């Protein structure tokens, strides 16, 4: 009913099935961390099983969390990745974007999976049901998620893409941080700074393969940690920023102010260049 | 900063500011649409004023299905439909119809605009928001700040503004419902369909008459009827398409669709209502 892939109800696929139809295709896990210890135990333990078999790669990206992160993440066995040893020759941004690029560079899979570890209680089936439609269908290259309450989804991503890419009107959760791509995809697109990273690369995404190369699939609920309402200011700033740049419309790259006391949020107007120009 | 701002409550009194009123008169208006449960406490914090500081007081009827009206006569409040306002005119739907309609209603030398969704509204409100109209010169649009908290505010104006508009950065509450502005400036101004109306009568004041023309002040605390998100994201979907009219950009026209699982689309206009002048 929709010009989108989209898979509404719980896949049919099994564990077994997608494995077979991986072809020699390999298929990285990334876990983008920034300070996220009483999160991140359960969402490596729901996906490390899968090591070894239809994942062959799990890795943690730590952003420079501050906390007990990184020695919680390897007592789960995951191998942990800082941002500098992803990438030594290029020194570090600030930003979830800048991680989630250099997390190319710390991956060698053909598919390469990402999923937010600030999730409370993921479900196993997460990583499956996101390699799906790349592993079984034709032509899929970016799979996103939806679930379900996303104040800056609803009432800044999907609305501005209302307005300036309607064609993209029929994606429910653009800045989902559970979605899955092919390696050819994500080292050909540029990497929006900070929050912008998501909606960032589904409209280069669009632009570039139009919706028939996306596709997106229910994972039912999600749970995270609910932000304060001025985080979600800078978030929704940034998301503007880089939802204007892939739209042709110049940005004043001035940060959005809060007051009763004055603060200056940074916003970036600078992306990364596609991983393939660093070969 | 660069805006004329308010920090503190204001000086005045209602003596002094009913004196330096100098043969102005002032009309408020309460554009309503279904606010039985709030619209009495609103008139009443503003009717004392009747007579005095106020000259005239009216309810911008705006098609309520519900008590509405019968609630406002019976707190002394003239109640108009939108109808009656401008008979000429067939209606169109939304919240800056009515204010445009609003205009033609009254007959003050500066109009205050109150929202009639205000939970227990200071009875100070009017007088804080004539202040810098009365007073001080220049000044021909006072908007207020306060303090959920604002999410279509917090998130989608502000953060549009120091994207396209950084000038109006300044600005706290640049959706908010309460403020006063001169008869002039808002016949001389177009107005924004829907919940589009107030960023576009800041936009459009400030691309007129500068920063200058502009102020602020601080009214408190504000409490008002929480809305579901859909009804925000409809909101935010007309913020947006107003904003972007007003810097050059072009808009889909595509209405925001949610899928709560199914299928239901919102309606958002890009037709302004010409400047009340062109109805002389």
């Amino acid at each position: 009913a929709l010009p989108l892939d989209t898979t509404w109800h719980r896949p049919g696929w099994t564990i077994g099935e997608l494995e077979a139809a991986k072809a020699g295709r390999t298929i990285s896990v990334v876990l983008p961390a920034l300070n996220e210890e009483a999160t991140i135990e359960s969402v490596i333990d729901s996906i490390s099983p899968l090591v070894d078999g239809l994942v062959d790669e799990l890795i943690v990206l730590d952003s420079g969390s501050t906390d007990d992160t990184e020695i919680r993440a390897i007592a789960s066995g995951a191998r942990v990745v800082s941002r500098e040893q992803a990438l030594p020759e290029v020194p570090v941004r600030p930003g979830k974007g800048e991680a989630l690029w250099r997390s190319l560079a710390a991956t060698s899979g053909d598919i390469v999976v990402f999923i937010d570890s600030d999730l409370i209680n993921p479900h196993p089936l997460f990583v499956p049901w996101l390699v799906g439609p790349l592993l079984t269908g034709e032509g899929i290259q970016l799979v996103k998620s939806f679930y379900r309450g996303g104040r800056v989804t609803e009432l800044v991503a999907r609305p501005l893409l209302a307005a300036l890419r309607p064609e993209l009107g029929c994606v429910l959760q653009p800045l989902s941080g559970e979605y899955a791509a092919s390696r050819e995809l994500l080292t050909s697109l540029p990497f929006a700074p900070g929050y912008g990273v998501e909606i960032g690369l589904l409209i280069d995404t669009f632009d570039r393969l139009g919706l028939d190369a996306i596709a997106q699939v229910n994972l039912g609920v999600r749970a995270h940690r609910n932000r304060p309402l001025d985080e979600l200011g800078a978030m929704s700033r940034q998301v503007i920023a880089t939802l204007l740049s892939r739209c042709g419309i110049p940005d004043s790259g001035v940060g959005l102010t809060q007051f009763y006391t004055r603060h200056t949020w940074p916003v970036s107007l600078v992306d990364r260049p596609p991983m393939k120009v660093m070969r």
